[PDB]
């Protein structure tokens, strides 16, 4: 019983018994294991708390319900650093969570983060307990098991402020990004004023850069100087390329102290403290891994533009700044709302060059910014520069080039230039108020001068006397009437709007003038070419003008230059043919003449023209359906110049109804008397027939009209309108038997023919006078006549079958009628066509001769082959008109349209082929009705089963929608209340034949109806009823109402939301077609009355339900009604929504949110509100409720096209799109974000200074991935150039720098066009060509623009790098030539280029030089003393015997030079400060070192001839006498160190002074090194043999670190072998000989502190993309050479063909770059050019081109890196990141 009585005595015990208790339940718990008490000793902790003897030993017990937990922590946290009591505390927890893993869930549930915290930071360190506190480390690894439990105690970390362990926990992971996105990590790390070390771990760890703006909001709202100094440091700083980019924040005020650490500062060094918390990271990564396996030097200039800085004074004052702004040398202070630039200031800066400060609210032009020592560029060029803007005289400032004024309140020219600005050049003083009469303008330098939109009287004769220079004057929008005596050096002028009556004589003679725009003048003579005085003439732009003649008789030769002759809005009357002289002509135009009405054939040699606007005139010719465009209306002229003819051989369609006098009759016209078949059956398909009439007449014209008689049974009723062109004479047919009611039933017939051809002649024949009613001609001038009908011209009554004179009646009447066509008095039937197209006509009718009868087609090549047979003047660009034309002609049906294929096939007789397509018409089938009525399958010779339907369906006859169940199947609708549906009517006369057979083939296979689901659709002949769902269905019903001859069209859909979807693209593909094959209906015939004959009903009901009667509303009618947005009856309180009744016109069908209200509103039109000109419409700039936002205004558009624009441009979402905001119906016009910089264009006209290759890498990158979601969009751009791409922020590593405008064509911007896809890859190719070239493709635009498709693979192409001289920019280089393939097969995808642009190879690196062939160099030394061009001399190893061999960089041109008989080793650089030479040294194999002078390669003396062969050369820093001096160190094959002094090298045979032997004969010294730092005096360490030394000024071996004794041996060699390499820095890390492995000692232990493989590294990646490479584990790779950088990694040179990257200080791989060379000799830094510190690499390029031989091809592939790289690899890689979880973020809004 002892232990229930002892237990139970204790917990009844409540005083003084516990104490002892304790003891003995303490001594007892071990012999039994016994078995109640657990919840009596937690209880009495409880029932009393405080008394530490026995607190210890109730710890002590816990370990032999969660509210065990609740009193534990709250016993240590109690006794916090009492004693060793948290010792057994903490072994309690220890014992606990090894048996209950969850309940440490459960720990930190309560408290356990209090005394943790705690506990790891009460100083514990160094505290003599460092077992207990590795238990603790212990510990916390378990603890931070969960990565939740490493975020949530890492907020609990920041909130108190505790530096070590917020960077150990973010060394151990836990992302600083995730707290609340509004409020995450370091916004209250700022509100809660926190220590600057606690900010900075938390930005230089992953922290998301908006919250970093979020936190600088909120540090600004605080006065803070360490913590604004760290936020800017990491949201604006361009460390490499020294600058601050402070742009977009909305900081209040800036303040010194701020920016103070932004700027470099030089004494910046901090130790190293937090060494710590990576220590604590270690121990806490080793514990978690053993649990989880086996348990000069001044900056650029500052942002400025949109800071909306009501002063500067602030930087005015003598502060930290004052001393760094004196060479600023470009300063913007645009945009903001300044006044009165402070004095003080434009006296601080003397080296300021491009001061512009324009938009601001100036009011007095300071007249002391002039004082400023070298200035030009002053640009004020908008503010409110008060009337007169007089310059002081006391200043001469002469520095000044382009005094800029624009668009002030000026009242006169500036009074004192003369006296003041002499150099000035570009004075601009336009869209001032200018009003005087000017000075006499005594400027010596003028050079581009500027007068518009100002109000000149005129120019005193004394304006430009004196300014011999002048160049470009225009004063433009001026009351100007004349000029005077302009200098005879301008060559641009420009004065349009202005007031003339001719062109007044003092510009009629200027001796070099170029291009003279007078635009908007009312000019009556122009005059002519023999009155102009000037050889140069190019643009002439005269439009808006009144000009009668446009003389060019007297001399066209002396304008043979001009390029440009806008001659728009002019009273010409005809263009004389003098013009075809002008052969540069490139751009003329003479629209809106409406008084031209011909081209002379002369403009056919004006091959240059590629544009000629032809609006609003009319031509001879200009018929859209043959009308040519550019180059091909000069090549109609030309050809219209060769010879054009008469053709004189038209058609004749006969039609009827079902029976009549037609085969009969025409069989009677024809007079034929063979009767062949004397029993001819009913008529199949068109019968096409012909027959000559030599008309035995004066006129001996032997007319050949083709009849083509009909069917006349209805089946054949839906092809018939392709036969109907609009070129005829037809007939038509009564069977007068049904008199006065046949006559009737022929209504539809003509009908049609008014349908189709409007002006084509009517005859009508009566039939039968042997069958009996001739009344008839009655009703056909009763009813039939002119009511709606086409226009009859005659009638008879013929018998048809035999013996009368009505016969000869109708055959002279048919004739008369063909024989006065003339439409327009154009005159069809004898028009001039070029005589080839006889020829061709010819040819192909005797082919009517010879062809297969089974197969009648004929092949292209045939074609081709035919025109070649004959002595055609056709081309391969004749063909495409030529076929056409004849097809108008009846001779062969070709296919060219868009809507099916371009057939290849080629239809000759197209008697049989229209036979062919009527076959299946009227084949049926009586078995088995097994389908229903009407579809059918693929049921019938040799392929042509293949062909026929891949025409029919091609045809859209596929089921057959003829002869498909007529009787409509009963539908009925889920909803039918009258008010959620939406009706709208069609009423048209009569339908046309074949409209529901394509109508029902038009919406049928448009599937993908709100993207892929297919509807079910049950369709009759009239109508379709498809239907997802009730929610949504479609109904093209036909029905005819009551009382209602017409025939409608109804349409239901209801009225939700993807209804009006469904109404939308249903009305377009309803209205589309008939547009396109029935112009007649829609025709409004003003003629009468706009009837249209297609009244398009819309139907609405006030009565919600139950109206009782749907009203009708003209859609026209109601599109009127668009000033609103709701319709109402004359009774006005009750009304619809147009958005109720038409959503469709209705902006609210894309995201609602698109809606314009026209409310607060805020805009201006002026010529400086547009931004440019694009496509169809042109962009402007407004503000609305924003302050900038850019407007697209439109031309002539239609709501067709824009609703196209609407659907298309939006639901479109991505960073590199240019987004809209807008659309508005009433202003017709949309709405679109400000691009902030300019458009690309405007970007290489200007600014080529700011343009770095980063840059230009990313706003490639963009693009390419723009162009690539268009093709995830799979769609064509067609818009691709400079002028189409926008930038928002020249801040190179931004997050939307370049986006792409209007979508799916220029000379400067060609292709091989798909009709004369990948095609956008190509040109894709030219603009980032331009980019590469930065404004070489059309600077050429000016000068020769034609050549832009000449040299299309051929051009500056081949080597533009050559032919630009822009920087050398390789792997994109070659990108766009690999791009750029002439077949479209051969191109790579957008997806694939945005790939490889997504490379950070390809920012880089610039240049490699493979070396002449076959060359063996293995040692090289740079020049860095002379840094303005620098070679870089290298060995050779080619030869057992050595040459030198020099390399030159800015030439590239190896040069040869034998210096020694045995083969060198290594050479170095020994500079001399004195003589101002640097000799260079070279060791060699036999130890004859030799020295030769930089420039003489004459003064060559050898020294002592070495012992041994030298290995090694080093020029060292020992300057230990109290001056300036330098060694030289002879590393040869034994250890000698021969050092030497700087100057001695030049006395033959130097004298060495301290003669070290260092090695032996069998340890060879093989390395050098420098020290890292200058503080311990350049302590000097080289390796010899296998044991590495070093020394000093004392030259006396320091240490024999010997490395073959290594105790850690996982190989020997490894270690056991002849030193390579040695590198000085905080640790040395060495190689030897083919040893993959590096090893890290430490200077002052001596240990291997490190071991780094690099096979270790090898494995990662070979795994995947080498799978022959584990037939290879025998691996070469080793290390061939090291090259330390200075703090930031270290490069490994492989002995295969890689590099490694290793961050020497916490990551060891960063990258490694392979495939670039296959041994990597030899590596070394050096500084080029001001382009200092770029690491060359030396490799090797083998090609077993003859390895069969035993030998291999070897280049040694010299290439030069950039030293930034480690930086680069780690920071694009980041940039990558930013952009990918942008790339989806931004696609959640397209969710929602
Ligand atoms: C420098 C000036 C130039 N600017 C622009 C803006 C734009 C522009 N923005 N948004 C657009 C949307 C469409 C668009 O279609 C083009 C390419 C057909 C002209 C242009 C812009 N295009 C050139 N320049 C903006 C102002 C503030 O700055
Ligand atoms: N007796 C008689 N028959 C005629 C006359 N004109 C046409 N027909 C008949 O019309 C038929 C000619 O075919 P047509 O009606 O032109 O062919 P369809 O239009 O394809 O049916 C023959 O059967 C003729 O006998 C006429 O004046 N008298």
């Amino acid at each position: 019983h002892k232990l229930v009585l002892a237990a139970l005595n204790r917990f009844i015990g409540n005083p003084g018994i516990q104490k002892c208790g304790l003891k003995v339940i303490s001594s007892i718990v071990h012999f039994p294991d016994a078995l109640g008490a657990m919840d009596s000793v937690l209880h009495t902790l409880q029932m009393y708390p405080d008394d530490q003897e026995i607190q210890c030993l109730g710890l002590s017990l816990i370990g032999y319900g969660h509210l065990l937990a609740k009193i534990l922590v709250s016993s240590l946290y109690r006794f916090k650093d009492v004693a060793e009591i948290q010792t057994k505390g903490f072994q309690t927890i220890l014992a606990i969570l090894k048996l209950s893993a969850s309940f440490s869930k459960l720990l930190v549930h309560h408290s356990f983060d209090l005394v943790i915290f705690h506990q790891m930071s009460s100083n514990i360190m160094e505290q003599k307990d460092q077992q207990f506190l590795n238990l603790c480390c212990k510990c916390f690894a378990k603890v931070a098991m969960d990565d939740y439990l490493k975020n949530v105690m890492l907020e609990r970390a920041c909130d108190q402020n505790n530096s070590i362990m917020v960077e150990c926990l973010l060394l151990l992971g836990a992302d600083a990004n995730q707290a609340k996105e509004g409020s995450s990590l370091i916004c209250q790390v700022c509100e809660k004023e926190s220590s600057p070390k606690l900010v900075e771990l938390l930005l230089n760890s992953g922290s998301r850069e908006q919250d970093v703006r979020k936190a600088l909001t909120i540090s600004i709202g605080k006065g803070d100087s360490q913590i604004i100094s760290l936020l800017l440091r990491r949201l604006a700083l361009d460390v490499a390329n020294n600058s601050i980019c402070l742009g977009g924040f909305c900081i209040g005020k800036v303040e010194p102290s701020w920016l103070g650490p932004l700027f470099p500062d030089k004494t910046s060094n901090l130790r190293k403290q937090t060494n710590i918390a990576s220590t604590l990271a270690r121990m806490v990564i080793r514990y978690q891994m053993k649990s989880a396996v086996e348990e000069r030097e001044y900056i650029t200039s500052l942002d400025l533009s949109a800071n909306e800085l009501r002063d500067i004074d602030a930087l005015s004052q003598k502060c930290c700044i004052s001393v760094h702004l004196e060479h600023l040398e470009k300063l913007e202070l645009h945009q903001n709302a300044l006044t009165s630039f402070p004095q003080q200031l434009c006296e601080t800066l003397k080296s300021l060059t491009h001061l512009d400060l324009h938009s601001n609210k100036f009011t007095s032009f300071p007249s002391y910014l002039l004082k400023m020592s070298c200035i030009a560029n002053l640009d004020v060029s908008r503010n409110d520069i008060g009337p007169s803007v007089v310059l002081d005289p006391t200043v001469k400032c002469p520095t000044l080039k382009q005094f800029n004024l624009s668009y002030n309140q000026l009242s006169f020219v500036p009074e004192n230039l003369t006296d003041v600005v002499e150099k000035l050049e570009q004075l601009i003083l336009e869209g001032n108020k200018i009003s005087g009469i000017c000075s006499p303008l005594r400027l010596k330098e003028l050079k581009i001068l500027n007068l518009s939109k100002n109000h000149i009287s005129s120019l005193s004769e004394n304006f430009l006397e004196a300014c011999p220079k002048v160049e470009s004057f225009s004063a433009r929008m001026n009351f100007l009437a004349a000029m005077p005596f302009l200098p005879p050096s301008m060559t641009i002028l420009k004065l349009s709007q202005n007031k003339f009556s001719c062109i007044p004589e003092a510009i009629l003679n200027l001796p070099h003038l170029r291009s003279l725009d007078m635009s908007s003048n009312d000019i009556q003579y122009l005059p002519g070419p023999a009155h102009w005085k000037s050889l140069n003439l190019r643009e002439l732009l005269f439009s808006h003008n009144q000009i009668s003649i446009l003389d060019l008789s007297e001399k066209a030769y002396l304008w043979s230059r001009v390029e440009k002759l806008h001659l728009s809005h002019n009273k010409l009357k005809e263009i004389p043919p003098e013009i075809g002289c002008l052969e540069n002509l490139t751009s003329l135009d003479v629209s809106y003449n409406l008084e031209l009405r011909s081209f002379p054939n002369e403009m056919g040699k004006l091959s240059k023209i590629w544009d000629l606007p032809l609006d609003e005139l009319h031509l001879n010719f200009d018929f859209k359906h043959i009308g040519c465009k550019a180059k091909d209306i000069i090549r109609f002229l030309q050809q219209r110049l060769k010879k054009a003819v008469p053709y004189n051989r038209m058609k004749l369609m006969i039609v009827g109804n079902t029976g009549s006098g037609k085969t009969t009759l025409l069989q009677q016209l024809m007079k034929t008397k063979k009767s062949d078949l004397g029993m001819q059956s009913a008529t199949v398909g068109i019968d096409v027939k012909d027959w000559p009439i030599q008309i035995r007449d004066k006129r001996k014209r032997d007319l050949v009209l083709n009849v083509w008689d009909f069917a006349g049974r209805e089946e054949f009723y839906s092809t018939h309108p392709h036969f109907m062109t609009q070129r005829a004479l037809y007939l038509a047919v009564y069977d007068l038997s049904k008199g006065q009611a046949e006559v009737d039933a022929m209504k539809p017939w003509l009908f049609n023919i008014k349908a189709r051809a409007s002006s084509s002649p009517v005859i009508l024949v009566g039939t039968h006078l042997d069958v009996s009613k001739a009344c008839m001609s009655k009703i056909t001038k009763e009813l039939l006549n002119k009511r709606g009908f086409p226009a009859i011209r005659d009638y008879h009554f013929v018998n048809a079958t035999e013996e009368s004179d009505a016969l000869a009646k109708l055959r002279k009447t048919i004739i008369n009628e063909s024989l006065n066509f003339k439409i327009r008095d154009q005159l069809v039937v004898g028009q001039l066509i070029p005589d080839c197209y006889v020829e061709l006509e010819k040819i192909i009718l005797s082919e009517r001769k010879n062809v297969p009868i089974e197969f009648p087609v004929i092949d292209r090549k045939r074609l081709l082959q035919l025109v070649r047979e004959n002595q055609l003047q056709l081309d391969e660009n004749e063909l495409p008109h030529a076929v056409h034309f004849l097809n108008e002609s009846g001779v062969l049906l070709h296919f060219q349209d868009p809507a099916l294929q371009l057939s290849d096939l080629y239809f000759v007789e197209p008697k049989w082929l229209c036979k062919i397509m009527a076959q299946i018409l009227t084949v049926k089938v009586e078995g088995c009705p097994k389908h229903p009525k009407g579809i059918i399958s693929r049921r019938d010779p040799k392929n042509y089963m293949s062909q026929y339907f891949k025409l029919l369906e091609k045809f859209q006859i596929a089921l057959v929608p003829s002869s498909l169940s007529d009787h409509r199947p009963v539908i009925e609708l889920p909803h039918c209340e009258n008010s959620e549906i939406i009706i709208r009517l069609y009423e048209m006369p009569y339908f046309p034949m074949g409209f529901w057979s394509r109508l029902i083939n038009r919406l049928l296979e448009i599937s993908p109806y709100m993207l892929a689901l297919r509807p079910n659709r049950m369709y009759w002949r009239q109508g379709i009823y498809l239907n997802w769902s009730p929610e949504a269905y479609c109904l093209v019903g036909s029905e005819v109402l009551d009382n209602h001859p017409e025939s409608f069209l109804k349409i239901t859909v209801p009225s939700c939301r993807k209804g009006c979807i469904l109404l939308g693209q249903v009305v377009d593909h309803i209205d589309s077609l008939m547009e396109e094959w029935f112009p007649g209906l829609l025709e409004i015939d003003i003629c009468g009355e706009g009837e249209t004959l297609l009244k398009k009903w819309a139907l609405y009901s006030f009565n919600d339900g139950e109206e009782h009667q749907k009203i009708l509303l003209d859609d026209l009618m109601k599109k009127a009604e668009e000033g609103d947005l709701l319709v109402n009856p004359d009774q006005p309180r009750l009304t619809i929504p147009i958005s109720q009744i038409a959503p469709d016109l209705i902006l609210a069908d894309l995201p609602r949110n698109i809606m314009l209200n026209n409310d607060e509103l805020e805009f201006e039109q002026a010529p400086e509100f547009l931004l440019g000109d694009g496509s169809f419409g042109s962009v402007y700039r407004a503000a609305y409720e924003g302050e900038e936002v850019a407007v697209k205004i439109f031309n002539h558009t239609s709501l067709r096209l824009l609703r196209q624009e609407l659907v298309v441009l939006c639901h479109l979402h991505h960073p590199s799109l240019i987004s809209l905001l807008a659309a508005g119906i009433r202003p017709r016009m949309l709405v679109m974000e400000l691009a902030s910089k300019g458009s690309l264009d405007r970007l290489l006209q200007q600014d080529k200074a700011s343009l770095t290759r980063t840059l230009q890498h990313r706003i490639a990158l963009h693009v390419a991935d723009g162009l690539r979601y268009l093709h995830s969009a799979m769609i064509i751009y067609r818009d691709l150039k400079p002028h189409n791409v926008l930038l928002f922020t020249l801040y190179p590593n931004a997050a939307i720098i370049a986006k792409i405008a209007d979508y799916g064509g220029t000379p400067g911007f060609r292709a091989p066009e798909v009709a004369r896809q990948q095609a956008d890859v190509y040109s894709f190719g030219l603009l980032l060509y331009d980019i590469l070239t930065t404004g070489g493709r059309i600077v050429e635009g000016l000068k020769f623009p034609n050549e832009f498709d000449e040299l299309e693979i051929q051009g500056k192409l081949p080597d533009p790098v050559k032919e630009y001289g822009c920087a050398p920019w390789p792997m994109v280089e070659k990108l766009i030539k690999q791009c750029l393939k002439e077949n479209p097969q051969e191109r790579p995808t957008s997806a694939q280029v945005f790939d490889i642009l997504n490379s950070a190879e390809l920012v880089c690196l610039t240049r490699r030089i493979l070396l002449p062939k076959n060359v063996i160099v293995e040692c090289m030394v740079a020049t860095h003393h002379n840094s303005r061009n620098a070679s870089i001399w290298l060995g050779c190893g080619h030869t057992d015997r050595g040459q030198l061999s020099f390399l030159d960089l800015n030439t590239e041109g190896y040069t040869s030079e034998e210096v020694a008989d045995s083969r060198i080793l290594c050479l170095a650089l020994v500079h001399l400060p004195v003589e101002k030479e640097s000799w260079i040294v070279s060791g060699t194999q036999s130890g004859t070192l030799l020295v030769i002078n930089t420039e003489d390669g004459k003064k060559r003396h050898t020294l002592e001839k070495m012992t041994d062969s030298v290995t090694c050369l080093y020029c060292n820093s020992f300057s230990k006498q109290s001056k300036q001096k330098n060694f030289l160190l002879v590393g040869t094959a034994d250890g000698k160190l021969a050092i030497f002094e700087d100057k001695t090298v030049k006395l033959k045979g130097a004298a060495p002074l301290k003669i070290l032997n260092i090695g032996n004969v069998s340890t060879p010294l093989m390395c050098l090194s420098e020290s890292t730092n200058s503080t311990e005096r350049n302590v000097m360490w080289g390796g010899c043999g296998t044991k590495i030394f070093s020394f000093s000024n004392d030259f006396t071996i320091q240490k024999l670190i010997e490395t073959r004794t290594s105790q850690l041996f996982s190989y020997a060699a490894f270690s056991d072998s002849n030193i390579i390499t040695v590198v000085v820095d905080t640790a040395l890390y060495i190689a030897k000989q083919n040893s993959p492995v590096v090893e890290v000692w430490d200077k002052k232990t001596e240990k291997l502190c490190g071991l780094i493989d690099c096979v270790h590294f090898l494995r990662e990646v070979m795994v995947k993309e080498n799978k022959e490479s584990k037939h290879k584990m025998s691996y070469s790779g080793r290390v061939k050479t090291l090259c330390l950088q200075k703090n930031t990694a270290l490069w490994i040179g492989t002995g295969g063909g890689h590099i490694l990257l290793l961050d020497l200080s916490t990551r060891r791989l960063i990258r490694v770059i392979y495939n670039f060379c296959n041994s990597v000799r030899v590596m070394m830094t050096a500084q080029l050019g001001s382009l200092k510190n770029v690491m060359l690499v030396l490799g090797y390029n083998r090609k077993n081109t003859e390895g069969t031989q035993k030998q291999k091809e070897i280049q040694s592939c010299l290439t030069v890196w950039d030293i930034n790289l480690p930086h680069e690899v780690q920071n694009l890689e980041k940039h990558i990141e930013v952009r990918k979880e942008l790339a989806e973020k931004m696609r959640r809004t397209s969710v929602e």
